[PDB]
């Protein structure tokens, strides 16, 4: 499993995601039949978290964790300021 399991630093987690050797990758990704140079958002940061590693009891908790790691400003939203929401594509903040 991943160095990370669901209660690892938050920084650390948004930081391994951002890894170009971590799984997940913020930097081009795909979306409505389209590329782009910057996009993950928690959907895809939750895939990860999964895939990478394991803690979260469902899609549930998964969810919660990654809902957190937003809300700690370790992610970047289009919204008011940031508000997890894994629909609309996002990109890593600081």
């Amino acid at each position: 499993e991943a160095p990370l399991t669901v209660k690892s630093d938050m920084s650390a987690i948004v930081r391994v995601m951002q890894l170009p050797d971590s799984g997940l990758e913020i930097r081009d990704r795909m979306w409505l039949k389209i590329t782009i140079a910057n996009a993950v958002i928690g959907a895809d940061v939750v895939d990860w978290l999964y895939t990478h590693v394991e803690g979260f009891k469902e899609r549930r908790e998964a969810r919660k964790y990654a809902s957190s790691m937003l809300k700690h400003g370790f992610l970047r939203h289009t919204v008011n300021k940031i508000t997890f929401s894994e629909q609309c594509y996002y990109v890593f903040g600081d």
